[PDB]
């Protein structure tokens, strides 16, 4: 019998645009047929009586801000999305910066912070308590970034320096410096965790140790290299990654952006899970979970192209 029961989608990218392709052409973006595959979700998480959902970011391609339709098209995923009628958790992926601004996703229907919170600093970062003894955590892996920060600000002129001195591609920073290893993931569609985020997502999980809480943490991006391909990481992903292992109650980190997906344990026994992209999934395949916390495990049942996972708890 489950203490709490979840949705989990990642990369639904949608767009009112015909079929395109990745970068290096090798995966295909199916743009309109997204909604169809959340919709889907949507239906299968009603019949399951779901307490909330989390969605890992990138839901409306940034493709429609060059077609100057992101409102239409946010809409229309909230629309989906609110049929559910539960509470909707919204991480902030590089697509949603680059369909708006931090004070426009702080105004709009994907701001769902309203545990603690990290919006008066600027961030958008929060956690509380779905369950007794649980602990979500939703972090922002654009807090430094050049791309969801404002040009000339303290944190913007950091995060450029940073990007730069390990990118000196300036004429597209999206391109990255290395074709192997980790320094590829240096590029302007990444961005890292700041000290201050750091600071607190530690002090979270100290709390948590002393609570005995399971936390769950959630990230557009991924941090660790078993989970994600090198191109994903988050900018100081082992900085995370050093918290991370400082803390048993630790359950697992899920993050989007690598519409791929991967998963591994560390070898401190948290679990990392990297959702397969609704985007890159054709209409007859799918991409989706549900996620079961019980007292002495969490079940991930997956859909088409994301696999089960049980996790059972030290
Ligand atoms: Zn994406
Ligand atoms: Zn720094
Ligand atoms: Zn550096
Ligand atoms: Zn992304």
């Amino acid at each position: 019998d489950p203490v709490f029961t979840f949705g989990l989608i990642a990369d639904v990218q949608y767009a009112d645009i015909e079929d395109g392709e990745n970068y290096l052409r090798t995966r295909r973006r199916y743009y309109r047929g997204s909604a169809d595959l959340l919709r889907d979700a949507v239906l299968q998480w009603r019949r399951e009586r779901v307490q909330c959902v989390v969605q890992l970011g990138d839901i409306i391609d940034g493709h429609n801000r060059r077609r100057d339709a992101s409102d239409r098209a946010l809409d229309t995923v909230m629309a989906e999305l609110d049929a559910c009628s539960v509470d909707v958790h919204h991480v902030w992926g590089n697509h949603e910066f680059y369909n708006f601004s931090r004070p426009s996703l702080l105004s709009s229907r994907l701001n769902s912070a309203q545990g603690s919170d990290l919006i008066g600093d600027d961030i958008y970062a929060y956690e509380f308590s779905p369950a007794p003894n649980f602990r979500f955590v939703l972090l922002d892996a654009y807090d430094l970034s050049v791309i969801g920060r404002e040009e000339e600000s303290e944190k913007h002129t950091h995060s450029w320096r940073i990007l730069t001195q390990h990118n000196h591609n300036l004429q597209d920073l999206n391109l990255p410096p290395v074709s192997v290893g980790l320094e590829q993931r240096f590029v302007k569609f990444n961005g890292g965790f700041s000290e201050q985020q750091l600071q607190w997502l530690d002090a979270v999980l100290t709390l948590s140790d002393h609570k005995q809480e399971r936390v769950l943490i959630f990230s557009h991006l991924p941090v660790h290299p078993c989970a994600a391909d090198p191109i994903c990481l988050a900018w100081n992903h082992e900085a995370v990654l050093s918290v991370l292992r400082s803390h048993q109650s630790v359950l697992c980190f899920i993050a989007g952006h690598d519409h791929d997906g991967g998963r591994c344990t560390d070898s401190s026994g948290a679990q990392h899970i990297t959702l397969e992209g609704v985007i890159e999934t054709p209409p007859h395949s799918h991409a989706f979970a549900t996620a079961y916390l019980y007292e002495d495990r969490m079940v991930m049942k997956g859909r088409g192209r994301v696999e089960d996972l049980t996790i059972t708890y030290s």
